[PDB]
DNA sequence: ATATGACGCT
DNA sequence: AGCGTCAT
């Protein structure tokens, strides 16, 4: 009773960029400012393939996926900006370098994990402790929440958004126990306090506005970041947790999104993360095994472990291209000149990886997928990076790959491979 | 015919 | 090591 942990030790955010690519163009060209807008690569098929959407887009029912041409039959006024194209292939340069500008603001506050090119975990325990001694007891103002929705509020006994919003941190501000130090919902506020003013610094700073999530964990915080995007902060509670997942469907977690989630709505004949909690841990378990088990049984009840790693830079540097249908690689030289042109953007990146961060790749992964194979990854073999030298490595990976050639003629290229990828990985301090 | 990155399993 | 899962 007093022994049972409630997943209330931390304080962890998510925030996550509002239409991110958009915005690194929007920034660029003042003309895509407040437009429905998209971001696409390969202007070639069909208008190209669009993979970020304005929220005035998105209100026309624009999506990620979607072949530019339809998206103009959904909105003909769509505005496009066009991904960076060199050597053949889409260059994300950037907006990686867009990233960096974001994580770095992000850093001065507190350890962040990096967990997408526009989005990082905070842990703020630390800084919500520091903060809470200097504050010194004193109530907190509604006016330091100028953003943030408390989910779950308002409750009980307005029309427009903005006044359930308010209306929502009213009823959680004024039970809030201001004299306890150590009250999980008060470190929570704080918490979100101080990403109120990293969100300000973000905007200020690169001009570009985001969402976050505020809870005790990752799972809750991201969870949390997407239910009131764009430009808004949600703080989810420990006790907010029965209701919200009440009716919440399982793939809305993180880690269930896939067969998993899946296979726990099919076996268990459920819907919802909370329908959950009426088994047991043992159950869990034996159903789909001991690791997976032990963190359904605590994450439905709100509990979750996993550590926001000390990590602001990626571990691996890598580039790719798919080569779909016709277009699929079919003698040896195409395959020779692609591998050259992607070792060539690897080089480029990982020699400004080399003096930026003071490190080292040493291992070079090779992955390529065959026509008709509808996995990611056909096939991987590795080799050792010992320079950063486009020729060599384009040589190293064609080396170790020339042998899934099953073709008779010198000169041809069979099965007609769909997909190249060279990754550099194993770094090491220089 | 939609370019990446992290991590688990064996 | 090489493959399978899940993510943006
Ligand atoms: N399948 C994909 N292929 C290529 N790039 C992608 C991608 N998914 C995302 N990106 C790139 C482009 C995206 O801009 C960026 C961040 O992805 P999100 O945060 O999932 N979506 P956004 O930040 O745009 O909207 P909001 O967060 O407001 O919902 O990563
Ligand atoms: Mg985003
Ligand atoms: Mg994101």
């Amino acid at each position: 009773g007093p022994h049972m942990a409630t997943g209330q030790d931390r304080v962890v955010a998510l925030v996550d960029m509002d239409c991110f690519f958009v915005q690194v163009e929007q920034r660029q060209n003042p003309h895509l400012r407040n437009k429905p807008c998209a971001v696409v690569q390969y202007k070639s098929w069909k208008g190209g393939g669009i993979i970020a959407v304005s929220y005035e887009a998105r209100a026309f029912g624009v999506t990620r996926s979607m072949w530019a041409d339809d998206a103009k039959k959904l909105c003909p006024d769509l505005l496009l900006a066009q991904v960076r194209e060199s050597r053949g292939k889409a260059n994300l340069t950037k907006y990686r370098e867009a990233s960096v500008e974001v994580m770095e603001i992000m850093s001065r506050f507190a350890v962040i994990e990096r967990a997408s090119i526009d989005e990082a975990y905070v842990d703020l325990t630390s800084a919500v402790q520091e903060r809470l001694q200097k504050l010194q007891g004193q109530p907190i103002s509604a006016d330091l929440l100028p953003s943030t929705y408390i989910e779950g509020l308002p409750q009980g006994p307005t029309v427009q958004k903005e006044g359930m919003r308010k209306q929502g941190l009213f009823q959680w501000l004024d039970s809030l126990q201001i004299d306890n130090l150590t009250s999980p919902d008060l470190q929570l506020t704080v918490g979100a306090v101080i990403v109120e003013e990293m969100r300000a610094a973000i905007e200020r700073e690169t001009g570009f506005q985001c969402s976050a999530g505020i809870s005790h964990n990752k799972v809750l915080a991201k969870l949390a970041c997407g239910l009131n995007k764009p430009n808004r902060q949600t703080l989810v509670s420990h006790g907010s947790v029965p209701q919200l997942f009440s009716q919440m469907p399982i793939r809305k977690i993180r880690s269930l999104g896939g067969k998993l989630g899946a296979s726990v709505i099919e076996i268990l004949g459920i819907e919802y993360m909370g329908e959950l909690t009426q088994f047991t841990e043992s159950q869990l378990q034996s159903h789909f095994g001991e690791k997976n088990g032990s963190w359904l049984y605590a994450m439905c009840r709100g509990i979750e472990h996993d550590p926001v790693k000390p990590r602001q830079l990626p571990k691996t540097i890598g580039c790719s291209k798919n080569f779909p249908g016709k277009t699929a690689l079919a003698t040896r030289e195409q395959v020779q000149w692609w591998l050259l042109q992607l070792a060539q953007e690897l080089e480029e990146r990982l020699t400004k990886d080399r003096n930026d961060n003071d490190r080292v790749a040493t291992q070079l992964v090779v992955s390529i997928r065959v026509q008709g194979d509808k996995r990611l990854s056909s096939l991987r073999r590795c080799c050792a990076l010992t320079r950063y030298d486009a020729h060599k490595m384009s040589h190293d990976a064609f080396t170790v790959i020339k042998n899934c050639n099953t073709s008779g003629i010198q000169t041809e290229w069979s099965p007609p491979l769909t997909m190249l990828f060279l990754c550099a990985t194993k770094f090491s301090a220089s």
